[PDB]
């Protein structure tokens, strides 16, 4: 019970409503995160198996300052591509292989085509160092696809709220083309390879289903 119950003591302490008290208190979270092995969330027997599917949701916390969950995903399986408004999310690959992708905004904000700039593109293995994500930095709009099983370990502050208006949209690449691959913005900043991205209702393919936890219990 160490390690999940330092982890989450430590989201009371750096988490906000408003997002990471600071980057000091952020990392502070990251460095236990870090330190994460399957055993500690009770996935010691899925991690052994490394070697159209349905994807597994493990939530172990939510509050109002932060949320705290785990996606399992079986081989070949997608998690579509979507935003996170206003949050920071703090993730960590628990064992397995994964490809992520993802964007920024080209531009800051105002379902139209909007231009995006790629900012990740590749398989991560583990152990693979924790990754973090910020409302306009660090590839806010991303998509995961699974090679082995894998596990992603996702901290998000503040959480998603469709009624505070941080609903979790997902996007597709637009099929209206004469758009420009390279644009313009402000300072002079030039930006190559833009992908123009829509919001969309994702497809019925892609079905999550809610599972217990089932490790070391949290003391709340
Ligand atoms: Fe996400």
């Amino acid at each position: 019970p160490y390690f999940i119950q330092r982890l989450f003591n430590t989201c009371k302490s750096s988490l906000s409503p408003n997002g990471p008290v600071s980057e000091e208190a952020l990392d502070k979270v990251r460095n236990v995160l870090e330190k994460i092995k399957p055993s500690d969330v009770g996935l010691e027997q899925e991690a052994q198996l490394v070697r159209l599917p349905a994807i597994k949701y493990l939530q172990l916390h939510e509050c109002d300052s932060f949320s705290i969950g785990i996606f399992c995903m079986p081989p070949g399986s997608i998690i579509p591509l979507h935003n996170h408004p206003g949050m920071t999310v703090l993730s960590k690959l628990v064992y397995g292989s994964m490809h992520v992708k993802s964007y920024d905004w080209a531009e800051p904000d105002q379902l139209q085509a909007r231009p995006a700039k790629l900012v990740k593109d590749i398989d991560m293995t583990s152990p693979s160092p924790a990754t973090t994500l910020y409302p306009t930095t660090g590839g806010n709009i991303h998509c995961f696809k699974a090679i082995t099983h894998c596990a992603i370990f996702d901290i998000l502050s503040p959480p998603y709220s469709s009624t505070h208006g941080r609903h979790c949209n997902y996007f597709r690449k637009s099929p209206m083309l004469d758009l420009p691959g390279e644009i313009e913005v402000m300072n002079g900043e030039v930006i190559s390879n833009v992908t123009w991205l829509e919001e969309y209702q994702p497809p019925d393919n892609f079905v999550i289903w809610r599972v217990p936890y089932r490790g070391p219990v949290i003391r709340k």
